[PDB]
């Protein structure tokens, strides 16, 4: 597909059982999802952006699957506002920018 | 040109006579630069990021080009962690996001 960014490029993604709305986000380095009680190991870390850090926990070979393309790798969970796709997925479902 | 997202799609841009690099973030709503110097009127405003809120300052109708390209709008400075183009700018440059 070609999404415009006319407005925020949320799309639906699957992980876990849940389906969820989450950005597009070529500013992101890692794929960041809102708190949900995932099953499995993980691991603490801290992700800066505008206003300083969060803390998320960090799970590994997460299969989650973005409007209908799938994808596998690690996904941080925390206390943002926003469910995140970052680049490590977007490569994955083969994104690209365009102009 | 097109974009592959295996790198962070960091990018010169030339604004105020000044080049500098910035990244290309779907995800940002607004476009923010790292404090600087620009000419001409300015408003306080505040904006929202993953770790909380930032005071910038607001600066109207500011051309700047990015990788070539010709953008005339709105731009934010203040401590954002990097030099972000977002959604207002990206869209005048006629970008999309493709998979
Ligand atoms: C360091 C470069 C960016 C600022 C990083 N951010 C991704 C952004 O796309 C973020 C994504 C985002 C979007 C909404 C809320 C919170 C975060 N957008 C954002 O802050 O935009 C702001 C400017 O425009 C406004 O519109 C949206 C918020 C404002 S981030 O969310 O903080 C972020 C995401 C994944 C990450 C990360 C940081 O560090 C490692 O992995």
């Amino acid at each position: 597909p070609q999404i415009t960014l006319w407005k925020r490029p949320l799309v639906t993604i699957r992980i876990g059982g849940q389906l969820k709305e989450a950005l597009l986000d070529t500013g992101a380095d890692d794929t960041v999802l809102e708190e949900m009680n995932l099953p499995g190991k993980w691991k603490p870390k801290m992700i800066g952006g505008i206003g300083g850090f969060i803390k998320v926990r960090q799970y590994d070979q997460i299969p989650i699957e973005i409007c209908g393309h799938k994808a596998i790798g690690t996904v941080l969970v925390g206390p943002t506002p926003v469910n995140i796709i970052g680049r490590n997925l977007l490569t994955q479902i083969g994104c690209t920018l365009n102009f």
